[PDB]
């Protein structure tokens, strides 16, 4: 699509991962997705103006263009690739497959250039194209996906998560925060042996006794904003009450385990469905901006088990 | 009142509980209450358009008219009796006693037709007329009421809960989520030996160690939306901060114990006091719609203690 | 400043602490602060119209003018000194130092008249002038400050909390609820040996195992509304998601330990940044009104450790 | 029986409860029981030589003969009535009914002389005669018994606890620490509506979330040593592994609630079945001596709910 | 070996699993192992004289000879095959391989006769021969072993657990209660990807938040008595302090998940190393007798996840 | 004394801390104390024959004579200085001051030779002489002592812990596991502002929520075996039931925080008071041997707070 021309032209014009990044995790590339959502996508820009300091005592640094120099000192570089859909490039609206190919190509290039791709916005279709872009490039590596949502979203044959499971690129799937499980959901679950932690199960077992998830396989983090309670993230289609707090999600996200992060998809946010402050700042934009930040931090600090190392 | 004519005409025209429902709990009848609240009551309709799948892996099925056929397979039938107040039946507003008699007659008929009555909306006066409608029909059965509210609401001689305690139809009362207890509240408490779990008490003891309440007596569930924190349910008169989350309420509601559910009253919701999304969907309507659903599920799965049964 | 003339004229016209108050803690004086915030400050008035009953089974009593008579029976008198800035006293806006001197003089007088000063509104600059007003009058007494905020706010040399630490009037500082710690924040922390409990640390250790803080030194409670999650208190500058619930803050506030309360500063609230109900009631005003109440209660019930006393 | 002559002669020669003890709980009378156990009963004497300081910051004071003067200052007087069976009063062994009548008469006299009777040793038959001695004297008062044992011990028609339930002197029964429940046990349980907390139930719910039991009715504490794990109290018939630690029992005992303590029965200890140190001190004697002490303390500090009182 | 002649002659003379046992789990066969331990093995006989009632409200029934009739009513039949080593059959001592072949043949026959084999006593070499006897008969079925011990015991090439991992009959291994991990232990661990839960890890995460282990593969339970603290089970070689209580082990054992139980090995008990009561009853015999009972119960109630089923 | 001649001759003949040990903590010197205890002291020798692997994945290495070479790889060197009292050096028994001077001189030399002194055995008088030996050499450094005991042991003017507090060499004292607090104990406590965590307080707050103690001052660890429950450590004078398990003590010991460890005193063990296995191995010797090992490990891994460091 010509809507992604200016964007993609800049993506494959990015200077690759430096030789000084050798064995260390990262760096992180960031771009704005917008499939299935209104043309106006403020989540990316709202994140770029947000404070740089994370929960854990580190700091994000954002560069529009490289080269991404590797830091010695709690600095975590982020490559802002901007919005995928070029504003004022026409009144046209990209199709589902146009978004697919555009996301597939962008995430492919960023991956084999050493960057960990982080997609922001959209309907979650970026999850499909990103782990596929990873599976094409790394046919040997097995992928496990941690999914945060109010619903399993795998009862639809065309659903991004099921398509991955039907094509069989996924070694395992961990669903977190489900609270609307259908009859077809339970069936698709059992067939693929999905691991799940529903809201009532998480809340009754204690959230403090959920320390980690444990994985040796590369992890893809797919975060639907609907996993959060409508009080924290009301800007979602079909809100389901009794969800995670923003702090709850951050706690569980801190327990993600694995070798490297193959990609991140933060989605489900619609500006037309948000609760706004009197200064017209959306409540969900505030919540997700924090989650995106701690997600980028996670790509720099991901490992296996929670241990007692060093002297 | 003529305002309830079309409604009540349909209620006592309902085909009674089938012979195939014998010993199993249910079914559930549903109707819209609106005493002390504005004429426009959207909570009932908003619930009917909500997803059918519950937290626990079951499914609600809604029928406007019977006969309510008993399922073999995680189906929970619900009889929608519609709004009690017929819209466009006049500009008149029903009185407190007109709402009382209308609710008393409707709940009486539904009860002795085998249905478990669930009232949605109003100011909580439905609680009075429903357990009375149960006590008239079942003089032998003793009633215990689980009450969720920010305030005991028993310091007023005309308060629906105290009237029940003054007439003495109640064996015991469990107040949950109180955080505004007055001097007169403590006195009325001690006289009737009310069991209570204030917010600070619940939160300091741990919410995960609250597994059940235990009861051998038929339970009536009276849910005031004010028990929820204003961040989740702002559509209440005199909001009191430091309340339960929607998930918190769902957890405690799951611990309700007893033989059968005599009735449910979800109230305290006013559309004029809600926090709205940009698409004009109320935050409290979203919260309560989830609670109503898990309440109907509770009427189908209610028992005593939490055990290890079967092979 | 002439803007505080009518206010201050009334403050030093207050009949001092009665001889019947001898060894008991209190009483409590209350006034409205408004530095760094819009001229319209509704938080004070909104609190005065709020319910008087606290979480703990006591009751607030509010008097515009004294004499403050000491109760025998769960009554906690509060002296309402009104708004510091006299409305319609000119179109002028008081300066930072004008607010400082005005707050310094008011809190000084109220302190040596036996009252525990509680400041409501402003940007937190009241924290500086109040513990200074306490240190001037009580040069022997050492002060420890419990600080609730999303950020340490001590990386700025002109920051109210650092100025206290640079002048060295503080024996110790306890920061609670931090989740945006900068590089300069960690450095200023280590130099003064600040005790801190970040959000991720508090949430992972369990909030129920946080029973008290323990102190033998007089405590000043500085409460920034930003410590609360934006879902509960959105009316703050630069909202940081993943914060405390209103109940969370109340629980931690209940654990405050010390001999007496030297003063309270509830701030960070801006009406222009609040999420409003359809009846135009701000969500943050509701949250803070509860916190102010339990703060006044804390000044009447403060002690050391949590014990098993009496028979 | 003539075996109890010297003992009983001293019991009804005890100067009654002083007028200065009016409304305060206590005092406590102590005597040695020995039904169903070997003639040599060292538990009483071993307790009298044990340290006087309790867990809670108080102190036991022991007097062989009165008058028991009421203290102002953490002193808890105990009247040592000595061993019921007079040593070297013959080679005879008292019968079951001889122990019954002897215990019934002794506990009767001590009760109506104002003392709270505490029986040490025996097989638990003292439980029967003591609450009966209380029911004769106080026909109006209702009794609830908290029972600590590895087994319900109510499947036998002649069992001390069932005899009380068959004659119906008991309002309610709370069984704690059961881990050997038979088929007949479940049946007798359901008939009398016994409340029980089995070991697996207690341990899986968390022992820290067991704060109190709550009761408005006078409590009798019957403590079988078999409720303790054999590692702590091996001196019992038919030891059942997987029991409470000594600390576990002390924690649960601290949660006992009620107006007054009607009596205490510590039993199940047999010197022939104990694990001994190299200095020939029994392990169970050490454990029970601590429990007896905190039981006497409980009779002086018993109340309803766990509250926030005083200033 | 001729030492096992009388035993083995009886084992393959056992009437096979009845046709009425079709899809239900069980039944359970029981025999006494004694490799690496003194000739006198009292653990089996001590278990047979122990109470039949379990923690969970069921009951064990023991039959020396069949046919094992299937119960309708909380009855769990156990086939006592007696001691493997025939006492007074000679002064000879069976070799390591003689114990191996004897255990391999016995467990093979019992398995393909429908019985779940439970071995009691020995040094843990029964673990090797039993899951091998299962792997020969069921080549398709994959085996996962839950191992309870103070030490991984896989650093020795001839160790029973490593031999299984070197031959590769094991799909996965879960080590529970380790507290003496060597350098070679960590290496063998990583190579086979063993899942482990050390004592400090279990105790710091909370034992109540350990609800289950989760498995879809048939489970073999290997229980070394050394996993228990020496205070509960001192009768082990090289006791390691800071171990599980008997209740702790029972709690974790209750969380075992899987389709069926392939076998149980309770070992590590030596009568010469036990702490004895004055009546010469061993403390470890008491502890293990309880664990064996709840292990047999586990073979009758084993499933996957901990759910909310039925109506 | 001539009884310590052969020992002390070897102590000041020890080659000092190597230059390769520069900034790293350690190494650790070990010697056997025996004041107030029988001549036969088997605890030291029993520890030297115990397994070398710790709870945390490290390994102890023991050398009778140096030079103590610094390891790169989870090795923790220990210098065994042997028994202070030379066996068969006479029938004489060293006096209290002879033990004092002998311990003072030995610990002094080991300290200024770079070694962290660990004393094993005795009555706890080694605690006095060791932190004094540290205070003489390091007059600038302030000392905080973590004390594990069933009793505060500071009500006696001649008590080792009070003597330190009367001379004022201690900055702060943390008492852990107290359960026998006297009237004089509370008074001496308040005067010196001792921080304490009694058994009932520790157990009711949850042992899992006790993560660390926090200190910036050099820590001395004084461990009385009486802090452990008599079931784990019966070899103490005046056993007090309801104490810590061995695992409990290990958990709390892991939470010790500070710069360096100034010394360790493990005492209170008497072989004449132990519970023995049938092979005559003492139960307390087993428990303490584990604690000594994890104490030496603590001297090598001690730091401040529990953090998230490294990449």
């Amino acid at each position: 699509s010509h809507m992604f021309s200016k964007f993609l032209m800049n993506v494959k014009g990015v200077t690759p991962r430096g030789s000084d990044w050798a064995n260390r995790l990262g760096p992180v590339a960031l771009f704005g997705y917008g499939a299935g959502m209104p043309r106006r996508a403020p989540l990316l820009d709202f994140f770029l103006q947000s404070p740089r300091d994370c929960d854990h005592y580190a700091e994000l640094t954002i560069h529009d263009k490289g080269p991404i120099e590797c830091p010695p000192v709690m600095f975590m570089p982020v490559l802002n690739c901007g919005q995928m859909l070029d504003e004022a490039a026409g009144t046209e609206t990209p199709t589902s497959d146009e978004w697919y190919l555009g996301s597939l190509e962008a995430s492919t290039e960023l991956l084999e250039k050493g960057y960990v791709p982080v997609s922001v916005g959209g309907d979650g279709s970026a999850t499909l194209s990103m782990v596929e872009a990873y599976k094409r490039l790394f046919p040997s590596d097995d992928i496990v996906i941690v999914h945060f949502s109010a619903r399993p979203s795998v009862s639809d044959p065309r659903s991004p998560l099921r398509v991955l499971l039907d094509k069989g690129l996924l070694k395992g799937v961990v669903s977190v925060g489900n609270r609307q499980v259908s009859s077809e959901d339970r069936k698709v679950r059992k067939l693929h042996k999905m691991f799940y932690m529903d809201m009532h199960a998480i809340y009754s077992k204690g959230l403090f006794c959920i320390r980690d998830i444990r994985n040796d396989y590369p992890v893809f983090i797919s975060i639907d904003a609907s996993v959060l309670d409508p009080a924290f993230a009301p800007a979602v289609d079909s809100p389901v009450a009794g969800g995670l707090s923003t702090r709850d999600l951050l706690h569980i996200m801190n327990g993600i385990r694995g070798p490297k992060v193959v990609g991140i998809d933060v989605y489900g946010y619609n500006p037309d469905l948000d609760v706004y402050r009197k200064d017209n700042v959306g409540l969900t934009a505030i919540a997700l901006s924090k989650i995106i930040k701690e997600g980028i931090l996670k790509a720099y600090s991901i490992s296996t088990h929670t241990e007692e190392e060093g002297m």
